[PDB]
């Protein structure tokens, strides 16, 4: 009461599904804890009115461009409503894969070999010599588009011969495109809370990447916590996903994307300051074995909202 708590899911991304299913979640959770949540989904409701409806906080469980960008956050900021996760900056730094990665590099963080084309580069036919630069990476190679989630619009490419559609695939969802080099190793992620990092988080997907079908619509894919790690190893993620935590700037939650490569090294691929909160997501699982339940997790989470 008063403190009437918004949990902002649905919105339009491609994402929008898994958000309806992240914000079911984390309503009944936070109604669980004791708290007068209620379900506020921006394509209706004019996000604008949040303050003009008497919340007092708001936890974002949006996900992917609308929601997870700086454009909700900042809004909030000048509203001077509370919100739940990282701010402006970090949550569009985050969203960018590109700036990400060259943000990650500029700081001497392990980020895997890429190349960035845009789309106009793409209409007007790639340089011949351009080509020579995504080869110079390997086979395969993955294509993603800069700003999306889920696994929408990747695809994985062995020989140069099959790069065309993977890129027409990519553009459909962004103008901005990374090429990077196949990590092959055991995937990982690790989800904070707070200044805590929890137990972290090894997928085996039952597939070629860890697609939006092993993620949201497969029993088959395969989760281990914590990651079955030798401690050498388990101190240099950790540690590497906090440093990749600061140089993003984030705060509050969120949950880093690491790979394996050949050499026996940690990749970063990406950060997500919005995670998912579904009966398949990552967070709940990553809490539960640090002995949370889902609505002590959540509420933690509104705990850290500013
Ligand atoms: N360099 C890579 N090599 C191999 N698979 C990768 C690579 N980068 C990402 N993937 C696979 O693609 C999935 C999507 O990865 P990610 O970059 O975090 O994007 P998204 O935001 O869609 O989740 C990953 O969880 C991983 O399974
Ligand atoms: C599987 C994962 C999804 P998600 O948080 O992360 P990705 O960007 O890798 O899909 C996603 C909602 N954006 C989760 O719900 O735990
Ligand atoms: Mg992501
Ligand atoms: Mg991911």
């Amino acid at each position: 009461m008063t403190d009437k708590i918004a949990v902002l899911l649905g919105g339009t991304s491609a994402e929008r599904e898994v958000s309806l299913n992240s914000g079911a979640a984390v309503l009944a959770g936070l109604r669980e804890g004791g708290i007068d949540a209620y379900p506020v989904d921006p394509k209706e409701v004019d996000v604008t009115q949040l303050k003009s409806m008497g919340f007092q906080k708001v936890f974002i469980a949006l996900h992917g461009r609308g929601g997870e960008d700086g454009t909700l956050q900042g809004m909030l900021e000048l509203m001077g409503l509370p919100y739940t996760g990282s701010g402006v900056m970090a949550s569009a730094l985050s969203m960018d894969k590109l700036r990400s990665k060259l943000l990650w590099q500029g700081a001497g963080l392990p980020v895997a070999p890429w190349v960035a084309l845009t789309r106009a580069e793409f209409e007007k036919g790639l340089s011949d010599k351009q080509l020579a630069e995504i080869s110079a990476l390997g086979l395969p190679v993955i294509v993603k588009p800069s700003r999306e989630g889920s696994s929408v619009g990747m695809s994985k490419v062995v020989a140069e011969n099959a790069l065309q559609d993977a890129l027409r695939l990519a553009f459909q969802h962004d103008e901005e495109v990374l090429i990077e080099k196949w990590l092959s190793g055991p995937e990982f992620t690790v989800a904070i809370l707070g200044e805590e990092i929890l137990p972290s988080i090894r997928i085996q997907p039952s597939g070629t990447f860890y697609d939006y079908e092993a993620k949201y619509l497969s029993d088959e894919t395969q989760y281990f916590c914590p990651a079955g790690l030798e401690a050498s190893q388990e101190a240099n993620l950790q540690a590497l996903v906090l440093k990749a935590w600061t140089t993003l700037g984030c705060k509050g939650w969120g949950r880093i994307d690491v790979m394996l490569d050949s050499d026996g090294q940690f990749y970063l691929l990406e950060a997500n300051t919005s995670p998912g909160m579904t009966s398949h997501s990552l967070v709940p699982m990553a809490a539960r074995q640090a002995g949370m339940s889902f609505s002590q997790l959540v509420v933690r989470i509104l705990e850290l909202a500013d």
